[PDB]
């Protein structure tokens, strides 16, 4: 089976709705994808839905003969790391703790899949709330609901389908728990301090009302620090600092879903580090390759929590050993080359260019915004947005849509300023055509 | 970090409750695990919780220089196969269809994780039932419940936690849907044809009552063809053939969870092929490395089902490309070496030895049973079971417990009769010590 026959072969068994290219695994590299059919190079601001930190075939991985051997050893088999430990696994865990760890959150748990990472964070919270309730003379049957935001995306699994609320296509006709959902008070253009404060106060009012009308039954509040799939919606730190206090007042855990924001994209290991709010639990995935949770803060107040008691959390493999070995090497590159700081600097550059676009096309390029390399802007209508994406595709630049009218940039941490310039030049070329 | 320090390093971040050994990834091979600390060899009847078809480092994979290159190419990166297709992916899909495919079930969907495979089978059914209901003038809000068995294990995720019911530790304090659950009429020793028929009739009665008291609201019946984690409980084909008819009478899909039974263990590609019952959907995982669903039969009667409509099912990666490339090569070995048939023959051998043990130790070795290499026996009490497992561990044989009193054998498809003899010799040695 040959590149030109890939779509045909797959189409016999599956819905074939992805990109028109066929990925060349060997010739792709850095910020460029290679189409195996034409040899055409594509500028990648998409990074496999933001899951690639360094882009394709990074030199530090490709030229490292010792790493090749370690990776091969892992890749040939697939141990259940739940039950059977290895040196490869222990090296990953210690480097994860060194590069991404938070001293307040020492409990680590790994699994395959971002939705399942979020689910295990939820399970930790449900168990914590039931046991905390029990220890304080409250019915242990209480502690089963999850406070969350409108416009949230947390995955497509049994619990996260009750949380995710963006496109109806994701959730329609699937059974759900009736869990309390509040307005998301995100920053929008032309709202000053007082206007924002009033927006947040209303969300906060709705949050308090949920806690007071479902006493002892809300186990946690879950949020994305920046809502990705719902449209790159950013929140003031003040909002989360208030939610942190409300969570403590009502003995509920605060969980951040960093599956999209995490591993350096915003300029720090985690987006929450820049908001100055301490979570009790963090779910991670995508760029980390292996998915999972970090937990601590109030979790440790319940001595028999899911991190302390055998067999409360589990999966067959406990994460993919091949992903752990790759992730270990990627984390070492990040640490050695100062890639968080490179993300801060190139992030400021990308954002400056989007501000320039906004000035040049004030009616069309709306609400330029970003933290580190996680940047976006919006168009007047969804028709304009969809057309801009098509026009960029014709010009060999891959970007992702979000929400009704957003275009998002998800470059690798290793993106150069020339690559950012090429992307911006493509947008400038395409814009007169869309208008 | 050195083998002797692995447990120490991990224990700083996680609950360290697995095996005492440290896996040597290089020196392990075939039916033997090597402890990197001592160099001691362990006879493996555990196969990473039945997820390894060929055992460690199979020669056909290890000596194949071309495969090394293909595997390396896949392992270096982690594409989102949801969006971006490759030759590596298409080769896996076409070989999966050739070796494991069923002409009635042409729709394939892949994901990381066995619980998520089962969940997507459930989502397919919920959508199917709602749309089928709608097409026939029934409220589309109906079609949200799942008929299932007592003693079932389907995973630890949001939907499967409402289905799984073995150890309370798995499910306690996690919110659940109230879905109908019926008695499991499994074969037990000293029940003849008429006695079994009466047991099944009672389960069937309970099934019918569920359908009649929740009209149009049961989307599917899910079962393991042989219950694994609940205790290697086997069912007559007559039971499932009756359930197949009842499912059709009430317009509900029949789903088999073959995550544990699948990929040759019972002597055929799938256990259902030996029961002569046609499912509408099959969930797979473990030995297949990549997890997922095969669907067809009645699913196709609803033209806008989840396999025909974009974005109803999804995950970020759509399965691990490294797992697809490994699985492709493993499937080729199975096909080339006739490993399904080898499983039938060595399965008969293993079962014959368990019958012999039963004869020699009639009060102690209870209910020897099996299909292909999926074999087991039970002990009088759980204390006896736990002790036998410990005694086997001291003798360097790894087996797994199940339920209250079962010991299960999960050898690789490539196990030899001498290896089976060694395992049985260890059990014979340990038994006088347990009594
Ligand atoms: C992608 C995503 C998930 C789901 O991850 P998958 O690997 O596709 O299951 C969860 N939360 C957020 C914020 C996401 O970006
Ligand atoms: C293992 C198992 C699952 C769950 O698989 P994971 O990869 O651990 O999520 C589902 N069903 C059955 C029958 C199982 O054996
Ligand atoms: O739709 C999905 O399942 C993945 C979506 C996602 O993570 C994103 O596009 O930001
Ligand atoms: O407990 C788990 O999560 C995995 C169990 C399983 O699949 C088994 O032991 O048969």
């Amino acid at each position: 089976t040959t590149p030109d026959r890939v779509h045909e072969v797959l189409g016999r068994s599956m819905l074939v709705d992805g990109l028109d290219i066929v990925l060349d695994l060997t010739r792709s590299g850095g910020s460029y994808l290679v189409d195996a059919i034409t040899g055409r190079r594509y500028l990648d601001m998409f990074t496999f839905v933001a899951s690639s930190a360094l882009g394709m075939n990074p030199p530090a991985l490709v030229d490292d003969r010792e790493f090749h051997a370690e990776l091969m050893q892992a890749a040939l088999n697939k141990p259940s790391n739940s039950d059977v430990y290895s040196v490869a696994m222990a090296r990953f865990v210690e480097t994860f703790a060194r590069v991404l760890g938070d001293p307040a959150l020492p409990h680590l748990f790994f699994v395959e899949g971002g939705a399942l990472a979020v689910e295990n964070a939820l399970k930790a919270a449900f168990d914590w709330k039931s046991r905390h309730n029990q220890a304080h003379g409250i019915d242990p049957a209480l502690g089963t609901q999850v406070l969350h935001l409108r416009g949230a995306f947390h995955g497509r699994s049994g619990y996260t389908l009750s949380l995710t609320n963006t496109k109806p296509t994701i959730t329609a006709r699937f059974p759900k728990f009736d869990w309390p959902r509040i307005d998301a008070p995100y920053m929008r253009p032309g709202l000053d301090e007082p206007a924002m404060a009033a927006l947040e106060a209303e969300a906060l009012r709705q949050a308090r009302a949920a806690f007071e009308t479902r006493p002892h039954d809300i186990a946690c509040f879950v949020a994305e620090p920046i809502q990705g799939e719902g449209g790159d919606r950013h929140f003031r730190p003040e909002f989360f600092a208030a939610m942190r206090e409300l969570c403590d007042e009502f003995d509920a855990l605060l969980i951040f879903d960093e599956v999209q924001t995490g591993c350096g994209l915003t300029g720090t290991a985690w987006a929450y580090q820049q908001l100055d709010v301490a979570p009790d639990i963090v779910a991670f995935g995508k760029k980390t390759q292996v998915c999972g949770v970090m937990a601590g803060r109030r979790v440790d107040e319940v001595a028999d929590n899911v991190f302390a008691v055998p067999s409360r959390l589990n999966s067959t493999w406990g994460g993919n050993l091949t992903d752990m070995v790759r992730a270990r090497r990627i984390l070492e590159v990040i640490e050695a080359e100062g890639l968080f700081e490179r993300a801060v600097q190139h992030g400021k550059y990308l954002r400056a260019r989007l501000d320039e676009l906004a000035a040049d096309f004030p009616a069309v390029v709306l609400d330029p915004r970003g933290r580190g390399l996680m940047c976006a802007f919006s168009l007047p209508t969804t028709a304009d947005r969809d057309e801009l994406i098509r026009q960029l595709w014709q010009r060999a630049v891959i970007v992702l849509p979000a929400g009704a009218d957003t275009v998002r940039f998800r470059p690798p941490l290793t993106v150069s300023t020339a690559e950012i310039d090429a992307a911006i030049a493509a947008v400038r070329s395409a814009l007169p055509v869309v208008t």
